């Protein structure tokens, strides 16, 4: 019958059950447990105090689609796929499949994605009480979940941004939203003449602290607790936004970037680290995944290049300059957007 | 670099956006509309007063998977596998993926999936706040939904296994469970000397009556409300238990089968109708979905064909036959289990 092949592909895109399997894998941190030599299903039950014959089911499913294999007559080992889920595997994707952890969590909101769709409004405050970063708030712990599955990549996160720019003419540096501090700290090293400021929210700041004193930058990297919403607490000849505006929506973004330009020394320049592909290029899964993440997490959105030309000028700003990242790692298109007063 | 076929391979599998983009298509009926001459954002937001802007970042992601395809600027169009979408093709997957109807809506149990492998029990009542068919009863739009997806392919679910059984030394049929009487309606055409009895749940009897009676098949197929939990209400030559042992964990199942023994006349046969794949062809994704689905929607299980071979035991019968079925529309194994007194 000739629909069978796309009818198994819609399936297989339309079936909840096959990454809720991956992210109970995950949270089970199953693989771990294999690699460590519980390799049968009683095993690996008492390693996870797990129902063994429901944990049986878990990994038939794991099997079919390929992340594990049965070895030996009822022993199961990773597949090159599965291997991914180890927990030290640079790709951290263990923890960015936890349920308990910041990012799998939030992803629960796209159980309520017609809505989101409807009135282009975050659904994460109708499954957890609360908007996106007041409920980080108040869990700690999944602040510090959060901030560290972002920063799993410090050459994508930190090195490359601050390596693609020149220094030579930046005294202050102010990172809005600047997280733990990485992107400072990278700067402070490949510019030792310059001073920064991190702009966080609270809990954030003590990580933030914490982490520029285990790298000796207290001297040159503070910390202030503060709001990106109300005047910033000094002025800067560059203004970081890594990976800050695609948290809100056009209306908000254009708020923050305003008070950016109004903290700007003469010359100053406000550096934006996102990704930009053209409308035309961002038909892809890298570009839709973040793009829905933000949705419905936030009600926020990625930009398109040509949505950057625009919001840019509503803040007063023109872009001067867009300058393509490379990839370090593994092929991520991102890029600085350099934008100077109007 | 060597791993980043395997870590797309685990980032799409892992996904949990993408199976609910699909399903929130399905929901808005977006293929229909856009069939209907709806093929730009605009137009197609109109028709499904979503947001337009919100509207078009759904549409990326269907590029992205290949379910649409931009056709001109600004215009799209379902592709061979995004067509399978229409509300009036015969796989019925619009409806299988929509989010009102029942398995759908049940789909969202998936997101306690970690407690369900913990506990071996179902999470749809921690979700919707009573078990399964409770909920049913308590939904009649559910109720009906859900009789109507089970029954989209009448070959399969009908007239297959009928075609399949021996029915000259049947005169009397009770169909425990038995839907809206598709099977017992399928029986009584190939054996005019047949009397059946569909046993089922309120609310779906009057689904089955009237049914019946559109069939003019009234005066040889009956239908009684009741519990197959209690004693049956009649005995019977051939018992049928079509996809009725799969809702329930191992010690109901045995009770229902008791049940069942309790009530054949002699020479009597239960007949089984499910999937039976030997535990080392069930590492299949056709049997994982059902089965899971069975985990967190109800408690029960697929049993493969080593567990039916245990089960009839322990309910006093002995398995007589397992008869392959054909698969006259897509190729999805299933038999008829023919289980006789011990
Ligand atoms: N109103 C507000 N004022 C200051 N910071 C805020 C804020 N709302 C959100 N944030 C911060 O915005 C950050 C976005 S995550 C970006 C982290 C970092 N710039 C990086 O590239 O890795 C979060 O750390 C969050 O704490
Ligand atoms: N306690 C009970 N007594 C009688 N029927 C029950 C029951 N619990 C569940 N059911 C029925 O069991 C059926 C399982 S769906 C099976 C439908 C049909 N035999 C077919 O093959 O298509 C449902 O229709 C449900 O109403
Ligand atoms: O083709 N498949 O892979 C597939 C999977 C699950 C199903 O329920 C059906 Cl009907 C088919
Ligand atoms: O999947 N990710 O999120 C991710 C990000 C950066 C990486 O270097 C790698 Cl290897 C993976
Ligand atoms: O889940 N993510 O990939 C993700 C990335 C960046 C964010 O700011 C947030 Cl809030 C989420
Ligand atoms: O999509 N993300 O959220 C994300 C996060 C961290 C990364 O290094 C990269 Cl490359 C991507
Ligand atoms: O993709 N993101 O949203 C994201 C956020 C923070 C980061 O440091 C990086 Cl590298 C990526
Ligand atoms: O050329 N350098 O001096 C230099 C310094 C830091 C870097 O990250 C890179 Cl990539 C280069
Ligand atoms: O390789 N991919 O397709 C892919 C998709 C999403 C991601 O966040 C990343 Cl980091 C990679
Ligand atoms: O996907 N399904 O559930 C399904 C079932 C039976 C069919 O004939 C077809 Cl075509 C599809
Ligand atoms: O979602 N399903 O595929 C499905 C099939 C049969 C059932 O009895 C139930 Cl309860 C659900
Ligand atoms: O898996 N199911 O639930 C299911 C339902 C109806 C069918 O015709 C088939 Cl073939 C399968
Ligand atoms: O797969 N199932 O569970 C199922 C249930 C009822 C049916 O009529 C058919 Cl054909 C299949
Ligand atoms: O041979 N017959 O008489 C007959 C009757 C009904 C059927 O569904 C089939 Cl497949 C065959």
């Amino acid at each position: 019958p000739q629909q069978i092949d796309a009818l198994r592909t819609l399936i297989r895109l339309g079936s909840l059950h096959t990454p809720m399997v991956v992210r109970t894998a995950a949270t089970l941190r199953l693989v771990d447990h294999i690699l460590a030599g519980a390799r049968t299903v009683k095993a690996l039950a008492a390693r996870t105090d797990t129902r063994p014959e429901a944990l049986l089911r878990l990994i038939r499913h794991l099997v079919a689609i390929g992340l594990l294999e049965e070895d030996a007559p009822g022993e199961f080992v990773p597949t090159e796929v599965g291997e991914l889920l180890a927990d030290d595997h640079p790709a951290a994707q263990r923890a960015w499949h936890d349920l308990t952890q910041a990012v799998a969590r939030a992803d629960i909101s796209f159980t309520r994605l017609p809505d989101a769709i409807r009135t282009g409004r975050p659904t994460y405050e109708s499954i957890y009480g609360k908007p996106f970063y007041e409920d980080l708030a108040g869990r700690p712990d999944l602040r510090a979940s959060f901030d560290s599955l972002l920063a799993c990549d410090q050459d994508v996160a930190f090195d490359a941004p601050a390596a693609a720019y020149d220094w030579t003419n930046v005294r202050h540096v102010l990172d809005v939203g600047g997280g733990k501090g990485g992107f400072a700290a990278a700067i402070a090293r490949r510019a030792p003449h310059v001073s920064a400021t991190v702009l966080e929210m609270a809990g954030t700041v003590d990580t933030a602290r914490s982490y520029l004193k285990d790298e000796g930058l207290s001297d040159r990297v503070d910390v202030v607790e503060g709001d990106f919403f109300e005047p910033l607490p000094r002025k800067a000849d560059a203004i970081i936004l890594s990976f800050v505006l695609l948290n809100w929506p056009d209306h908000d973004a254009v708020r923050i970037l305003t008070r950016c330009a109004e903290a700007l020394e003469p010359g100053g320049r406000i550096l934006i680290h996102e990704r930009d592909d053209l409308h035309e290029n961002s038909f892809n899964e890298q570009f839709t995944e973040l793009d829905l993440r933000m949705l419905v997490f936030l009600g926020g959105a990625l930009r398109t290049r040509e949505k950057w030309d625009g919001l840019a000028a509503s803040a007063g700003l023109v872009v001067e300059e867009v300058r393509q990242l490379p990839s370090p790692t593994i092929p991520y298109d991102l890029s600085l957007l350099v934008l100077a007063p109007a």
